[PDB]
């Protein structure tokens, strides 16, 4: 509802934004024919958002966005991940392989053009209107012959919006020499760590600093020692005025996906299939994993990251199901479609009701298949590590049946075995997880729908899941290192063909691919019906308070700095402070360790001009802006367009906001820019970064 | 900030009036006439209660009346899970071993006790704190046969301010106290253990009793001819509710506080008492929880044992949080340094000498107290087979008259109580291995109970083997092993029994430590009498309240929430909406009564909801309460009943040593929620009609 608006929609939203507190001129925020604040926003490394904060190409993003680059440059001698990194001169900034920053140079509405090209319909059921290949052909045709060569660094892309009812062409400028400039220690950059993921109040200094480099003319260039920092078209001024409750705030960024035009049947499906299965299967997996980690400190070391990775979407699904249960998401989608259907009946146009009916029918028809797909994906593909154990290829099997190709096939199989049974793999933990996961899977999936090898539980093992799993490891070539070596010394095709682990892995992957192939055709009638459904919604209520679904393109959102009540008698305010970091300190818990330089800054109150009017040091704030995955690192602006923070998370209560914005619960979690500058200054001691930024009082 | 004597009302009255009190001083407490104090009772020796009708109806907590509700419950009429609502006075259930105590008169007898004490002679005598000695003085002052001339009455003298003030209480006790009403346990204990010490709180923690007496309103034991008591005073019920910042006050019987601890005593409480209880109970609870989660039959047998261990574990965590973050040690150090500077100035060194004696006694008993807490937390409460049967001298002088069978029958009865339906030898072995591993790492060989020396000497440090051997060879290791012993019993089998030797050895060491430690309490108590006398002479008795000692006190404050941590605020009031948010049908602790859920859905709140239409449940206040204040009446500025105290938040448990203005709150069930449950859940209209409800 609140919205992730197209840049083109700024004109028709401007008066509402001004009434909510916006003070800057419209064209200073976004001008299609000139320089604006939009020119200081980048897509950071294909996922995250970033922002240019100096005339020498300095870029701020999240610590979790620059995490891989900080890790790749870290060694035992210089652990930047643990201690932070602060290049004291431009020449000390570290280059990064496979990095990019994307500027959105121009945005053009090309709807009439794409719709005229589409009229050359060979098949009315064609999915070319959503095809990246087809749309790229139209983008190249419009840009001209050899556009990439005529304009080095630039590229053109056409994307569909509103389910294929609007098309925009983006002219992008990409830079691949982006150097690591600064990062706080992980104790600040990821303070809450996984315990505080999706949590408000939040006390995390989630930022990192990069610098865009380019050739002598400021044109994109790959890494070269002769590259010079980019002098950009526009950069953000940093505000030190802070935030107050009810202050206007706005964000620009690249939200990835939303499902704002789901029917009520799609909400029911998301809850009853997607979320309930992910919740149930991950709770079983996590429960066994946690019991084993708590009983053996060596298991805790090997499985902590696997446990944390599973918990992230598990928490999301719990938050999403809480919104479906308590915030009326299904009911509000039903009211939306019923209103369109009633209006369609008055206009004498039954195609909208026919479109909603096609979506409902497709959802109802794919129910059993989708349930089986989520059950195998959550239960086995993700749930059981030995499902990703080695499967010999057709060429590897042929190589084992008279040439030196046998030793080559064995070396390839060994490399894959060694990756599966790595230093973090416990066959004992995996057997315990598999027994609990398969017990649940076998209770849900009938015999006739089982992957072929799982039929052996009832047929050969008399329903004993433990015995079936024990037999897989006792008899398999991948059951232990000594069993692999005995196989590698005397390898035979017939040994691999009857291997219980190979047959399990092959069988479950065969069923997973068969389900995917049978389910994929159901997406197309839904997409085609959504084009008609969204066209009706737009014709009926206008593209005014109905934003297009997020699709990894540049959007703006506006709101206010505001807390919320999570439950009865509990209020979370709009701002966290450095005192909250100190309250959470736990020296013997890696997630809640506090940097000694930061603790000393707090004790001496060495907050400089970064503290609020009451002398308290701010850390983070939350706002009613509408964000999602892809908005990590987004610049948060004042009513004047000055940088007041970086978006880095959203509270779990608002994750249902991808389907329906939740005004009373959904908040963007933002690191206060005053805390960012305090850390650069008093922790990093990197004064040159402060001096190159334009800091406004 | 304090738990004030009724005598201190005169000196506090002006401050209470400035804070909002509207009632006249003598309407609250009158030393020579009827007052609101006359409607407060000590309920069943621990809790507080209050009379709420001219027919002796009493309100207290559900957890205070829990044992009486349970004793009257059967499979056919399970009052604990269903609730109980007597539809007529004749249907109210009598209770054996119940009592209600009224505080008829209170008198300052300090000069009298101090004159009697002057004839002691031994300066180190502890008679000044002895209940036996003080009872002799109470009887001497009351008369030759006071209880005969005044039936139902009794006297008691108690020491206050470490022996610097003495009060005589004239008590009227009633033992015919009948169960009238109780909500289901789903309401009376909604949070159950998960919400214990927690604010926000959504628990309707109340139960209803009635005092019965003879035809003249005089105390009488249970008799079918007893008539409900017509009390001299009862509380009016307010339906005006509460607002943030409203004046609130409580009367009750707080049990204990340690407001005059030295800094060294705070350090000792943290480093010994609390750290050992925390460490040992976390080990015990961790093994117990793993076993309960792996076997649903173990969860049934060990849930109550687990819950009982968690209660003081959570208290110790809350207390250590206050010591670490609220400067308790530092504030005690500043208090004693101020007294020492004032005494140096007046030329009176006895106060500095008193603080020094306390510090020296604390430092001297450190190793002994550490060993005592280690064995008590680690073994006495940590390991169930520590309380396994130990044959008496009489039982040994029977197995070697033909009363060998009489001895076996008594040993069998004790074995059957130890190895009962809730006892798992497997769970106990796992708990013992983890508890003994920690105990053996903390207690050196020369300080071990004699049998534990076998871990290093006979079992090569293998704790598991030592514990396995205790069960494999003991006559109490299993039913079949007990029966084989009972068929062919000998004293030589019991004398060498590994479980008997373990249990005897650990209890011998526990008693030896207790006996060696007990003498250290006396120099501390004597030095506290001098220490508190100095504090009172220096700063006066008006900010410095006397430690709680299970006597009637008043406390006042306001209805107010608090901020538990950065950017989080807990308001002053919870609502029925919060109960519904917490509902979890497949979690026994958070099940919601269907009649209550229907009341919420239909908004059938009558005159009980606030002006917004939201139904209140509980509220919190800045009153200073502790254990003993459960069931206490919470009063308005007009003295009308607005709630019942039933808990305190964990952040304020350090309040027994130092009141915490920004964190400590009394957790109270809103009287409007009590009346909504009696009315719409119990449907017991006669109880509403007999109360004086004011609009
Ligand atoms: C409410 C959530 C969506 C967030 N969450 C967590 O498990 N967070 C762990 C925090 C430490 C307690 C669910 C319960 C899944
Ligand atoms: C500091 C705490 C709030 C944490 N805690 C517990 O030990 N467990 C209670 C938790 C809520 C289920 C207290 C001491 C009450
Ligand atoms: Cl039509
Ligand atoms: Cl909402
Ligand atoms: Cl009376």
């Amino acid at each position: 509802d609140e919205g992730m608006w197209l840049m083109q929609q700024l004109g028709r939203k401007y008066a509402q934004m001004k009434e909510r507190g916006l003070k800057m001129k419209e064209y200073d925020l976004y001008n299609p024919n000139g320089t604006s604040l939009k020119d200081a926003v980048v897509l950071f490394d294909g996922g995250c958002t970033g922002e240019v904060v100096s005339d020498r190409g300095l870029v701020l993003t999240n610590h979790h966005c620059g995490y891989d680059m900080i890790q790749a440059h870290s060694t035992l001698e210089h652990n930047y991940l643990e201690n932070g990194f602060w290049a004291m001169r431009e020449a000390d900034e570290l280059p990064n392989k496979d990095i990019s920053v994307v500027f959105i140079d121009k945005i053009e509405d090309v709807t009439d053009y794409v719709k005229k090209e589409l009229k050359a319909i060979k098949d009315p059921n064609s999915m070319d209107y959503l095809s990246p290949k087809y749309l790229q052909k139209l983008a190249d045709k419009k840009a001209g012959k050899n556009f990439s060569a005529k304009n080095p660094g630039l590229s053109v892309e056409i994307k569909a919006f509103y389910g294929g009812n609007l098309y925009l062409m983006f002219t992008k400028k990409t830079y691949t020499d982006v150097r690591l400039v600064g990062a706080p220690p992980s104790s600040i950059g990821k303070f809450g760590a996984d315990t505080d993921n999706w949590i408000w109040p939040r006390h995390t200094g989630d930022f990192s600093i990069f610098r865009i480099y380019a050739d002598k003319n400021g044109n994109p260039a790959p890494y070269s020692e002769d590259n010079v920092p980019l002098k950009p078209k526009r950069f953000f001024n940093i505000s030190l005025g802070g935030v107050q409750e009810n202050d206007y705030a706005m964000i620009m960024g690249f939200p990835g996906t939303t499902h704002r035009y789901f029917t009520a049947s799609e909400v029911d499906e998301w809850k009853s299939i997607d979320n309930d299965i992910r919740i149930r299967m991950r709770d079983i997996r996590q429960g066994v994993m946690l019991r084993e980690m708590l009983a053996d400190p060596q298991i805790k070391i090997m499985y902590s990251a696997k446990y944390a990775a599973s918990q992230n979407a598990y928490k999301r699904a719990i938050g999403a199901n809480w919104a479906i249960k308590t915030r009326g998401l299904r009911q509000n989608k039903q009211a939306m479609q019923d209103r369109l259907i009633a209006w369609g009946a008055k206009q004498g146009t039954p195609r909208y009701e026919e479109a909603v009916h096609e979506i409902d029918a497709t959802v109802a028809k794919r129910a059993d298949l989708r349930r089986r797909y989520w059950m195998i994906e959550e239960g086995i593909i993700r749930g059981i590590e030995f499902a990703r154990s080695p499967i010999p290829t057709e060429d590897e099997t042929k190589a084992l049946q008279d040439a030196s190709a046998r030793k080559e096939a064995i070396d390839k199989i060994r490399t894959r075995y060694s990756k599966f049974a790595n230093k973090d793999y416990s066959a004992e933990v995996d057997k315990k997880v598999a027994v609990a996961m398969l017990t649940e899977y076998l209770k849900e999936i009938p015999y006739e729908n089982l992957p072929l090898h799982l039929r052996l539980v009832k047929d050969r093992f008399a329903g004993d899941v433990q015995a079936y799993v024990d037999d897989i490891f006792a008899r398999s070539v991948f059951g232990s290192e000594a069993q692999f070596d005995a196989f590698a010394a005397v390898p035979s095709v017939e040994k691999l063909a009857e291997d219980p682990m190979v047959l399990f892995a092959s069988s479950v992957f065969d069923e997973y691919r068969k389900l995917y192939n049978e389910l994929r055709p159901y997406d197309d009638p839904i997409l085609r019906a959504q084009r008609t459904y969204i066209a009706g919604l737009l014709e009926m209520d206008g593209d005014q308070d109905q934003f297009p679904d997020a699709n990894l393109t540049l959007r703006f959102t506006y709101g206010q700095v505001k807390g919320y009540s999570p439950r009865d008698n509990v209020y979370y305010g709009h701002q966290t402070t450095l005192d909250g970091v100190m309250e959470k300190e736990d020296p013997d818990n890696w997630e809640f360790v506090v940097d000694p330089k930061l603790k000393a800054v707090y004790e001496r109150k060495d907050f400089g001009r970064y503290a609020d009017r009451s002398g308290r040091m701010p850390v983070a704030f939350c706002a009613t802006t509408h964000t999602t995955g892809g908005n990590s690192g987004s610049p948060v602006m004042n009513a004047n367009g000055e940088l007041i923070g970086l978006n880095f998370d959203r509270n779990w209560e608002g994750v249902g906001g991808d389907i329906q914005y939740l005004a009373d619960y959904q908040r963007s979690i933002i690191v206060d820019i005053r805390y960012v500058l305090l850390v650069i200054d008093k922790v990093g001691g990197c004064q040159r970064l402060l001096d190159e930024m334009n800091i406004v009082p």
